[PDB]
């Protein structure tokens, strides 16, 4: 039950309801929280004292938006250059072709999983939500089970998004039957998963959340129901937001834009979060704000399929919240969230070439990767470097050659570097990673078993 200090962090950034940052400071763990953060801080019960000297220290990176099972998916020729359409075909055909070839059971997902959370920590992130979409058997087979056991194995902290896809071409869908569930099957599972798997508690470290993959893609009884359950249960609800091609899928099957369907099933509340949300009609945005709804921006894909620039500084005038991801490693093909945020940085310039005040800056950007990503996820016990929450810690060198000559260094880790690898990642108190090395996970072994299991 005994104390971690880390002492004097050459900076710390809190994001706190001031944006204060301190200075040669300090940050006080006991067990699973956040007991003190400031200069000079008492060793009084501490049973161990790490050296933070030289590091900047952030709230743990928060990536509100992946598909582990995409790890399995990197880099794949006849995917690099490809728009949504022939995209989301080539995905679906490999996951369901590999999957009725027996090589890839949960197991295999189980690795692949291992393999990016531990990727995800190495990155500085200590809070994943994954969006797992595919559950053919016929009795929904153990996929989440699977990812939360890697993650638990790992003791990253993690939000479980069961998702779907229950509209299918004979209904006016874009997908396969393989793939398609009905909406009580889904329904059912999502109640035993919450059940067995939810932890409602302040800072716990396993939840569950609803999350169908899009209104052009899942039938309108599932996001009542889902929005049914969210309520019974306290959990949140997840779902991909105007893609490109969205709004007039949307028209022709229902007769509204996404956000009107939203709102008529349920999912206009403070009871969700949004991914990607590139290109909607400006005049719903204000709406965004009074339903409480976030946003997840997840720069990588919007760049990578052609969609362009999500209207995050808009978003963030209106004051709606907004969090950060990756996506998954088909679409990224990376799970480095801090990387992304260079992406970010510099990719939303051009669109606004005479007004530098409109582009996002460093710190903004960090903040969506930290509280944003927090917010989103209905966490506010994360994000956050002040007492009382929860001891999620993310720290950076800032004394390599790379780095010479940075100014600030919170600027400097967006727009500097060789790389992106954290040095000290803290997890529920937990110290995870240290000198850029996992302390617990066995690195080399995880890469040997996992590549084993990726399919041809
Ligand atoms: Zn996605």
């Amino acid at each position: 039950e005994r104390m971690i200090l880390i002492r004097g962090l050459t900076r710390v950034i809190t994001f706190d309801d001031q944006e204060r940052e301190l200075e040669d400071a300090d940050i006080l763990i006991d067990g699973p929280k956040i007991v003190a953060v400031g200069k000079n801080l008492s060793d009084r019960s501490v049973s161990r004292t790490i050296d933070g000297r030289g590091m900047i220290a952030l709230p743990g990176l928060i990536n509100s938006h992946q598909h582990l099972y995409e790890g399995a998916m990197r880099a794949i020729p006849q995917l690099e250059r490809v728009t949504m359409a022939s995209w989301l075909e080539g995905v679906l055909t490999r996951s369901a072709g590999w999957w009725r070839d027996g090589k890839f059971g949960p197991d295999v997902i189980r690795e692949v999983a291992r393999a990016v959370l531990l990727e995800s920590l190495l990155g500085g992130i200590t809070t994943v939500a994954d969006q797992h979409p595919f559950f053919p058997g016929a009795t929904a087979d153990s996929y989440i089970d699977a990812t939360i056991e890697a993650a638990t194995d790992l003791g990253i902290r993690f939000h479980a998004v069961r998702s779907s896809m229950t509209l299918g071409k004979s209904e006016g869908g874009f997908c396969d039957d393989l793939f398609v569930e009905p909406v009580d099957r889904v329904v059912q599972h999502c109640l035993g998963l919450i059940d067995q798997y939810h932890e409602p508690e302040p800072f716990g470290m396993v939840r569950i959340a609803l999350g169908p993959c899009g209104v052009p893609h899942d039938k309108p009884e599932l996001f009542e129901a889902f929005a049914q359950m969210a309520a019974d249960y306290d959990v949140r609800l997840h779902t991909h937001f105007y893609q490109p091609l969205d709004a007039g899928m949307s028209d022709h099957l229902y007769g509204m834009t996404p956000w009107r369907f939203l709102e008529k099933h349920g999912w206009a509340s403070d009871r969700v979060w949004l991914a990607h949300a590139v290109v909607p009609p400006r005049e719903e945005i204000p709406e965004f704000a009074d339903a409480g709804v976030a946003i997840a921006h997840l720069i990588a894909p919007d760049l990578r399929l052609g969609w362009g620039l999500a209207p995050i500084r808009e978003y963030l005038d209106a004051g709606i919240t907004v969090g950060f991801g990756t996506t998954g490693s088909a679409s990224n093909d990376g799970g480095n969230l801090l990387g992304d945020l260079r992406l970010a940085a510099l990719a939303h310039r051009p669109a606004d070439p005479n007004e530098p005040e409109k582009w996002l800056s460093a710190r903004e950007l960090l903040r969506m990767a930290t509280r944003g990503s927090a917010e989103c996820l209905g966490r506010p016990d994360l994000g956050v470097l002040e007492e009382g929450r929860a001891a999620d810690i993310a720290c950076w060198r800032l004394d390599g050659v790379d780095r010479v000559g940075v100014h600030d260094p919170a600027i400097g880790l967006i727009m500097t570097g060789l790389s992106d690898r954290a040095s000290l990642v803290v997890v529920n108190g937990q110290v995870l990673v240290e000198n850029e090395r996992p302390v617990l996970a066995d690195l080399e072994r995880i890469v040997a078993n996992t590549t084993a299991l990726i399919p041809k």
